[PDB]
């Protein structure tokens, strides 16, 4: 089973439009970097609505994980921020397509014109806030498990991306973990007080419960909304 690594069939290039998109997003929100967390939580919320809808007509929808939540972990020691939801997840095919490709032109011109203003609303409306994670992270990693596939891992430094079967197996049960390798100057997002203030402000209108792994010295999940 060496055919895959010897042929590097796990490596992909982003679609031109996506590269241009990442730049627009990264350039416009340069002064409002914290918005990334809001967009991740928002993407989590959508993923949770989807699985909830599927659970209405599919009796075995929540088999892999009976809960519907969003959990945030700060790993200061490893310089990582994790955002995990137990939503619908993404198959290997969807990781490639949904994250690596994409009113695209209108948004293309609307964004440029919105910079030559605030773009936070547009990005949020068109649902492409995922990329805003690159404002605070050098590498973005997406671990996901969809009912129709095995767990997979997508990773990118924005110059390319790759998808690989997760050698750890099905640890998520169902859902997605957005792991951010924080830039040196973005260490503040590893601070519990900082994350809690952002998560609380950004989860205020999310219908699913959002938790942050915090201390009180004992650790446990803390409800934020
Ligand atoms: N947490 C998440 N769970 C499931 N799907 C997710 C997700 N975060 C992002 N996605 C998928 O990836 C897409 C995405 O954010 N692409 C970035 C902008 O085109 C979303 O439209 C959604 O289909």
């Amino acid at each position: 089973g060496s055919h895959m690594l010897r042929e590097k069939s796990e490596k992909f290039a982003f679609q031109a439009e996506v590269n241009r998109m990442m730049k627009l997003i990264i350039n416009s929100l340069y002064k409002n970097k914290e918005i990334f967390l809001r967009e991740l939580i928002s993407n989590a919320s959508d993923a949770l609505d989807k699985i909830r809808l599927i659970s209405l007509t599919d009796e075995n929808a929540l088999a892999g994980n009976e809960e519907l939540t969003v959990k945030i972990k700060c790993d200061k020691e490893k310089n990582l921020l994790h955002v995990t939801d137990t939503g619908v997840g993404m198959t290997r095919e969807e990781l490639v397509k949904n994250l690596g490709t994409i009113g695209t032109s209108e948004f293309l011109n609307k964004m440029t014109e919105a910079q030559e203003q605030s773009t936070s609303e547009l990005i949020g409306q068109f649902g492409v806030g995922f990329y805003s994670a690159f404002l605070v992270a050098d590498k973005v990693i997406v671990t996901s498990k969809h009912n129709n596939d095995t767990q997979h891992i997508w990773e990118s430094d924005s110059n390319e991306f790759s998808v690989i079967a997760d050698p750890r197996g099905n640890t998520l049960g169902r859902g997605t973990t957005i792991t951010l390798v924080l830039k040196e100057e973005a260490s503040d997002y590893l601070e519990l007080d900082t994350i809690k203030n952002l998560v609380k402000k950004y989860s205020q209108f999310i219908n699913f419960p959002i938790y942050v792994w915090s201390s009180k010295t004992v650790w446990d999940w803390e409800l934020m909304n």
